[PDB]
């Protein structure tokens, strides 16, 4: 008895052109299926579902290469992508909180803040 | 290279560390690892998931078939908040549709991506 994986991840979205230049364009993503209102995408081994039809409460953070950090801040910055201010933090097209991190969650837990309770 | 490698975490803000512990770990049966000041993190189906505490989308995790009921049940059973689906989603051992007890809304689905290409006037790439 145990959830086995993710499955997919599903997100609005105003404009389903603007969204597919995002997530297909400057993420990489692969486009698989199009209707009137939906797209979906595989990214970073991920299914995403877009449906076409306030957002502080979520965010979605992805892993990539330590060696590829500046590759990454560049291609966000020279797309005119909304960067927050190796991490970055952004948005994608409708203000969805998204994330790229050179390091794991878990290998960041472990590596200073003495007072937090591990588990195992 | 030049590809996002895997997902790294998921954050959802709550308003009861408490609450959604007991959500995450004894419902959903996901491990807590580590607590602080405000927040909590879990590993749940292989996914890193980070509370953090302050007082339009889905997250869908896979499942068996042969483990529907199971799920069905053990939600109804700790009065969870169960959304609609499609129809047959239950009958057909699809689809769970529910809350966490601050309402971001997840899924529990049986069938795969591939799966749902070669079920679908759509347009394939």
């Amino acid at each position: 008895h145990m959830l086995k994986s993710i499955n997919h991840i599903c997100f609005s979205v105003r404009n389903l052109n603007d969204s597919i230049h995002f997530y297909r364009d400057i993420l990489l993503g692969k486009l698989l299926l199009t209707g009137k209102k939906t797209a979906y995408f595989e990214l970073a081994g991920l299914w995403i579902a877009l449906n076409e039809e306030h957002f502080s409460y979520t965010h979605i953070a992805f892993t990539i290469d330590d060696s590829e950090f500046k590759y990454w801040h560049q291609r966000l910055k020279d797309n005119n992508v909304n960067i927050l201010e190796q991490s970055i933090y952004f948005t994608d097209p409708d203000g969805h909180k998204l994330e790229l991190h050179t390091g794991t969650l878990e290998n960041r837990l472990n590596y200073a803040k003495p007072h937090m309770t591990f588990y195992k």
